[PDB]
């Protein structure tokens, strides 16, 4: 509980990465638990002890592309594991990192929160999930949560927002081959959850802490060097209120 | 200090009706029943097990996620809610679920590798967080005719349409898991724990209870 939980939020391409790495290295008592994307794109579990002496960890399949090419058939199965690899990735930073640090911050590139209520919740209301799928997994998150949540819990939330149209230019710089084909259209329902969630703050959650959670707004629209000073400044004043 | 014991068997074996029996003994002793009630309507309708009966290629790795996740939840319930010597008989565990039934949709096709992969992880990360670890398992032996004909008996219209083959396909696992000892977990503890082997093909008894009581005692 000594650790502060700071999630980074905001669409696809908008830039958090770049943001939160690069912040990072102002405090050596800050750290950063990235997204498990590349997790996704080469689907891997554990070789047994033996086994790995001898073969190699193959390149598994991609289910990232899956939910893209046929988010009909492949989007709980993906939204499923995208949470599953998150909640491990979160869960193992927190017991690991920043032991002894004075003033300790981990930073999570997006939340279980955003996961459910932007991410998975937009493609049930886009008919990708029918009604049993998304069921299967509210319940789960529901009960993953009530196990790990309370370590989970977040201090704070950092929203980096950019338009829809800035994300789609980002999308195509960053070269991601699996996002290549995503539509104006798409980015702009992710935009208006994101808004709703962390702008206007008019979606509910079953997470009644989060109705409280301090949130800083970021534009990220710019240029990196144009606003990176202001941004920074924003961060460091919003960290000494939590 | 509650000991566990799973009662592992192929489906219409008679495992419900066996650890039901078995419970009346003791007060001390409790059961955790598979959730299928919870598979047949899905709740926070659909009936996840038809879909998966129906269309195995496309719902198996949903049908069971879901199974697992019910199950691994049940249990843990039941451990943390006054007895001497508490028992806990689990109907079927969280081994069979992966190395029986989700196994056996991946070696017929019915999950793709991708899908195994994602289960398996899910399923190494989930229990390596569960506690759950068994003191003993009770395996009721049936022959796949004979849980065809108790699938019939009992009437579950999800089930009416398996053939034979599939439940020779369970045997066979089964019988590999808990018989010949020649099914491989990644679960180091497994390969030690007891095993009491009861045949339950004929009609119902009390023997094979008695049989169990004593079991126990040597755990
Ligand atoms: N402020 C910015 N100005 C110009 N490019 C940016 C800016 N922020 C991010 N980028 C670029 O946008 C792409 C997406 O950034 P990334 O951090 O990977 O986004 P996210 O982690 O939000 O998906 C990358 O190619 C990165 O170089
Ligand atoms: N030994 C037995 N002899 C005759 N009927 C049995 C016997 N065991 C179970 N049954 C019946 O067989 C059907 C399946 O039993 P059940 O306990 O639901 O199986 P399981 O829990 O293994 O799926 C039920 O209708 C039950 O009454
Ligand atoms: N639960 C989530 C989290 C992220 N995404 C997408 C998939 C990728 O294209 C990017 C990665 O940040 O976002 C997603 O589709 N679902
Ligand atoms: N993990 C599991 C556990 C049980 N089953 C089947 C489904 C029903 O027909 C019966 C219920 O015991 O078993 C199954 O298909 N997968």
């Amino acid at each position: 509980t000594r650790i502060k939980k700071i999630s980074i939020e905001g669409n696809i391409a908008a830039g958090k990465s770049t943001f939160v790495n690069i912040l990072k290295q102002l405090s050596e008592d800050w750290e950063v638990v990235p997204e498990p994307v590349a997790r996704w794109s080469n689907v891997q579990s554990t070789q047994d002890e033996f086994e790995e002496l001898t073969m190699s960890q193959k390149n598994g399949g991609n289910v990232l592309q899956m939910m893209y090419e046929k988010p009909e058939r492949w989007s709980f199965t993906f939204q499923t594991y995208a949470c599953l690899s998150r909640i491990r990735a979160q869960l193992a930073s927190l017991n690991g990192k920043l032991k002894d640090a004075e003033k300790p911050v981990l930073f999570f590139e997006r939340s279980v929160y955003s996961d459910r209520y932007i991410f998975a919740s937009n493609l049930y209301e886009s008919e990708s999930m029918n009604e049993t799928e998304w069921t299967i997994y509210q319940d789960w998150h529901d009960w993953m949560n009530n196990q790990f949540g309370q370590s989970l819990e977040l201090d704070g939330i950092i929203y980096l927002q950019a338009t829809p149209e800035t994300c789609l230019h980002r999308i195509y710089l960053r070269g991601r081959n699996e996002e290549q084909g995503i539509p104006l259209e798409y980015l702009e329902k992710l935009h208006y959850k994101h808004e709703s969630w962390l702008l206007h703050r008019t979606l509910k959650t079953n997470f009644d802490y989060l109705q409280e959670v301090p949130i800083l707004t970021l534009d990220v629209n710019e240029d990196f060097k144009d606003k990176y000073e202001s941004l920074v400044e924003k961060v460091k004043e919003f960290l000494s209120t939590l």
